[PDB]
């Protein structure tokens, strides 16, 4: 919409007060001017028709139990926006400043968040599984990760390309949770997972066989469950970009870490710059090699890890 803007107040859905980016006129709306060609939010009132109404607000304060999912899906986005500008240079998920846009409220007990080709959307969840996704840095960040992928590789979401695509976006949630630095972890969803049970999470990244995911190649799941097993496979992958980060020997093979910004500039340019809609984990091996070849020369020590990296997780 049209207005001027302007900069509400409000707590998101763990009960933390944050400023957030807004645009007045007659009500105050979840359009943040300041990114790019904005970020909008909108309420979809627990519907499945999107993307719902701009989310419109009397007084600029966002402190309603109803507000919560909303400020944080809106916040999160901006500090998504922010990582991708600030440490890749991308504006915006097309890198052209394309509008961002985020739906809340969606559905009714639905205990999942996704992009749909289009935008953002977070269910509220059941209140045992989930609570509202939105809530969860890394999750946003998941998401807006998906619009990323889609503009550039464009992984087809099943089988191995399915799983990268997984992996990328749990990597570069992980990564931005890290940026945003409040409680960083290398779990996925442990901010909106299961109020009633402390300390697990949806994925693990670190150790993905903790919730059932396998860890190396020769774990692969090849049924056709979960489009081939992208959110099963996709810990294969996490596992190696967690040991290209920070190190360790796992199935006897060692791994020098090289840290996480490292890590990000060669996915990022993997990401960008080598895979393709089809590409397999041995073509994301050949990609994550020559990213860092050409980011830090074919004898460095980063690429020695990349390799390191991905024989302990048995792709080559
Ligand atoms: C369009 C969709 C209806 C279909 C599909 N997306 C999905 O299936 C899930 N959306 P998502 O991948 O963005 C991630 C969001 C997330 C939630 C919590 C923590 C972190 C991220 N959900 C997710 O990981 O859940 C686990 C799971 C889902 C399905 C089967 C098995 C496990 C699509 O993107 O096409
Ligand atoms: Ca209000
Ligand atoms: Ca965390
Ligand atoms: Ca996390
Ligand atoms: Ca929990
Ligand atoms: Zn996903």
């Amino acid at each position: 919409i049209t207005g001027t803007s302007t900069v509400g107040v409000g707590r998101g859905v763990l009960g933390d007060q944050k400023n957030i980016n807004t645009t007045y006129s007659t009500y105050y709306y979840l359009q943040d001017n300041t990114r790019g060609n904005g970020i909008f939010t909108y309420d979809a009132k627990y519907r499945t028709t999107l993307p719902g109404s701009l989310w419109a607000d009397a007084d600029n304060q966002f402190f309603a139990s109803y507000d919560a999912p909303a400020v944080d899906a809106h916040y999160y986005a901006g500090v998504t926006y922010d990582y991708y500008k600030n440490v890749h240079n991308r504006l915006s998920y097309d890198g052209n400043n394309a509008a961002i846009r985020s739906s809340v409220h969606y559905s009714q007990g639905y205990n999942n968040a996704f992009w749909n080709g289009s935008q953002m959307v977070y269910g509220d969840g059941d209140g045992q599984t989930f609570i509202p996704l939105s809530g969860g840095i890394d999750v946003v960040a998941h998401e807006l990760t998906h619009a990323v992928t889609d503009y550039t590789a464009g992984l087809i979401y099943q089988n191995e390309s399915g799983a990268i695509n997984e992996a990328i976006s749990d990597i570069f949630g992980t990564l931005v949770e890290f940026y945003a630095n409040k409680n960083p972890d290398w779990e996925i969803g442990e901010d909106v997972y299961t109020p009633g049970i402390s300390g697990d999470s949806l994925r693990s990244m670190s150790d993905p066989a903790k919730y059932g995911d396998p860890d190396h190649y020769s774990k692969r799941y090849t049924g056709t469950q979960d489009n081939g097993g992208v959110h099963i496979n996709s810990g294969i992958i996490n596992k190696a970009a967690y040991l290209i980060s920070q190190g360790g020997t796992h199935y006897g093979v060692s791994v020098v870490g090289i840290g996480r910004d490292k890590l990000g500039k060669i996915f990022y340019r993997a990401l960008t710059q080598y895979l393709t809609p089809t590409s397999n984990f041995s073509q994301l091996r050949a990609a994550a090699v020559q990213s860092a070849t050409d980011l830090y020369g074919s004898t460095s020590q980063e690429v020695a890890s990349v390799k390191q990296a991905f024989d302990a997780v048995g792709v080559k």
